[PDB]
């Protein structure tokens, strides 16, 4: 199938998602709101239901209203039922219209629908070309107080109508319980609870084997992918299971949401993004985005730094989800903003390289602060908002044009208030100037681009006071100026011959799980795909075609790998790097390790003869471990990705900088579980 059917669950970059509050989006059936006290049919209470559900999605699939703007995936709430309880916080009453407050993660919210309203959904969706993404938050069930079980429901669990167990009177351990967190730290902020949330532990067995059984029937019922909360609070080493659980089972696109302040860069966040399995939802982008285009606390040098950084940073940055608001911060368009702000930020996004999301009702210019300010039902669908135009304008191009879906960007011109930059993909490029700057007009003079001679027409059709384009030999341009406020696109796209790889899904995988690598040039005769030295050619290529290649991972040792696609003639492509070949299906096993004291800077660390371990190199080790919550020092802990079903070995050592401390004795041997968990506890041995 091409790149960009709907059918490619395993990459977005040629899509444009609209993430909807399903409660806030259309009630499309009243029979299932819910009542009493949990129901504002005004949806003036921001924390109560307002009644909007998947039958009211399908409706708006159907009317044209999400088809006419070119929206080509929708996120969705978590589709999971939730607690029914009406909360009174402080005298407000909150309920779970937000589907974050879980109890059983095998059953729908009926306030959303029944599972044959979520199949109807997939189904509506699907055949107008739609991709469904739904949250997914297995970090916890709900608000919970141990010493009052009459709270709430008690942070309860059920399995498909069974309980498995309640927050107070946890014998089974299913919960942690180390009070709240406070922030402090990264391992603070992953084993105890965040607020009042129930917080899940998944070093229990059944609950691993339960949420990792509950995303494979999610999976069954065709959804597309999957948007993970709160992984900065979950053990990196146990999303990483789930992560090999989702791939290696039916591997569909995956982020998470890590949130970043104002000029936060953060190495854990990268790290994250590069080894998890997983992509981020970009706030690297949205923070510098909102401070050149909303807030004026930047200009154009520091959006074309984070453009250069970012490209460099997130070692695949076509994968990373880009946003100028979302339900976590304050609306883009405020009172008193210039709606010209809105489009053009919209209009940099969809241009820009990742996978473009749109907040719900951005297109009818929402304003609100933060929660729950920022998730009111949204005022109205009218389709002629110049907002809705843009991005109907707009989101196309990422299906038509693979220099916007894949291409690196460059910038062309700039100064303090315009920037012009270019994607480009093999022979397919696309220009897009933009003036942020409302009240003066632009000189551009010696603009070069890749764009071959002749009269571009703006894309945007000048609603955003844009210009046609005159470029005549050597990519060079005639001298214009750029509108206050102007923004333009302008655009050319042919073959490529070449081989050139633009994305790849899943990154993180074990031998035969077939892969999808998307690009152009490939040709139609099936070619040849490396990874390393290894040539797969053949059987093993599940399907060829110019814009995609599926194939399977070879029988290859476990460790990171380079692929390259040789199309039939010889051809050769760019390197696409860091693909993680898994040595098998995985477990998450907790080592704990006693009596190793160390000194101010230095840290314990695990490897062992394993890629998941690093394969016994000292700069790859698992670690700094952990020390304070589940067990304290000189004890340290933590929770590793390890292959199942086999015995692997391994030492622990400290490392201060520079110098590496190598426990004595004969090295570690652990065979470890198929399934579910297990802990290693074991002795400093000098
Ligand atoms: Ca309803
Ligand atoms: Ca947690």
């Amino acid at each position: 199938a091409p790149d960009t059917s709907v059918s490619n669950k395993q990459n977005f970059s040629t899509d444009v998602i609209y993430q909807i509050f399903t409660d806030r989006f259309s009630d499309g059936n009243p029979a299932n709101n819910p009542t009493g006290a949990a129901f504002d049919g005004s949806c003036t209470n921001l924390r109560l239901y307002c009644g909007g559900d998947w039958q009211g999605i399908i409706n708006k699939i159907n009317d044209g209203y999400l088809t006419g703007m070119g929206i080509t995936a929708i996120w969705i709430s978590q589709p999971v039922e939730n607690i029914y309880s009406v909360i009174n916080y402080s005298g407000v009453n909150n309920t779970a219209y937000h589907g974050y407050w879980a109890r059983d993660f095998k059953k729908t919210n009926p306030a959303y629908g029944t599972m044959q309203d979520f199949k109807n959904l997939i189904d509506t969706a699907h055949a107008h070309n739609i991709k469904v993404i739904i949250d997914f938050a297995p970090n916890h069930t709900s608000p919970a107080s141990s010493d009052d079980p009459s709270f709430a429901e008690n942070g309860r669990l059920y399995d498909n109508g069974n309980l498995l167990g309640g927050y107070t009177n946890d014998t089974q351990n299913l919960f942690h319980h180390y009070g709240g967190t406070d922030f402090s730290t990264i391992e603070n902020g992953i084993y105890k609870n965040l607020y009042d949330l129930a917080d899940l532990n998944h070093n229990n067995s059944s609950v691993d084997v339960y949420l990792k059984d509950a995303i494979k029937m999610w999976l069954d019922l065709g959804v597309d992918g999957i948007r993970v909360d709160a992984v900065k609070h979950m053990p990196f080493g146990w999303q990483k299971s789930f992560m090999a659980t989702i791939n290696n089972y039916k591997p569909v696109f995956t982020f998470g949401e890590w949130f970043l302040g104002v000029n936060e860069i953060s190495p854990e966040y990268h790290q994250f993004a590069n080894e998890s399995g997983m992509s981020l939802l970009d706030f690297r982008f949205a923070q510098k985005a909102r401070q050149v285009f909303r807030d004026n606390t930047d200009n154009m040098y520091g959006l074309k730094a984070m453009l250069e950084g970012s490209e460099v940073d997130y070692a695949q940055v076509n994968d990373q989800v880009t946003f100028i608001d979302n339900h976590d911060m304050e609306r883009f368009h405020t009172s008193n903003g210039d709606r010209r702000k809105l489009e053009q930020a919209l209009a940099f996004t969809l241009t820009s390289r990742g996978v473009p999301a749109i907040y719900y009702g951005s297109e009818q210019y929402m304003s609100g602060g933060n929660d729950p300010d920022n998730r009111a039902r949204l005022p109205s669908f009218s389709t002629t908002t110049t907002a809705y135009q843009v991005i109907q304008k707009l989101a196309p191009l990422r299906k038509s044009n693979p220099a916007i879906a894949y291409g690196s960007t460059h910038e062309r011109w700039i100064n303090n208030d315009v920037i012009i930059y270019e994607r480009k993909f093999g022979n397919n490029v696309a220009v897009v100037a933009i003036n942020r700057n409302m009240n003066t007009p632009a000189s551009i003079t010696g603009l070069v681009t890749s764009l071959p001679r002749g009269s571009y027409n703006d894309v945007l059709g000048g609603i955003l006071n844009g210009n046609t384009l005159t470029v005549g030999a050597g990519g060079a341009a005639s001298n214009f100026t750029l509108a206050p406020g102007g923004t333009a696109v302008w655009q050319y796209t042919t073959d490529a011959t070449t081989p050139i790889i633009g994305n790849v899904g899943p990154m993180m995988a074990k031998p035969g799980v077939t892969i999808t690598i998307d690009g152009r040039g490939f040709g139609s005769g099936k070619g040849t795909v490396y990874f390393g030295t290894t040539a797969v050619t053949g059987a093993d290529i599940v399907a060829w075609e110019d814009t995609q290649i599926q194939v399977k991972i070879p029988a290859v040792p476990g460790g990171i790998y380079d692929i390259r696609v040789a199309n039939a003639a010889g051809a050769a492509s760019n390197i696409y790097d860091n693909f993680e070949v898994l040595t098998g299906d995985q477990v998450t096993v907790r080592f704990v390790i006693n009596n190793a004291t160390t000194a101010l800077g230095q840290n314990v660390f695990l490897t062992g003869n394993v890629s998941e371990l690093g394969n016994w190199d000292p700069n790859n080790a698992i670690g700094p471990m952990y020390n304070q919550v589940v067990y304290q020092y000189p004890t340290w802990y933590y929770d590793v990705s390890v292959p199942a079903g086999q015995t692997i070995e391994f030492k622990f050592l400290k490392k201060q900088g520079s110098t590496v401390t190598w426990e004595g004795g004969a090295n570690r041997t652990f065979t470890t579980p198929t399934s579910g968990t297990a802990t290693v506890n074991v002795n400093w041995q000098p």
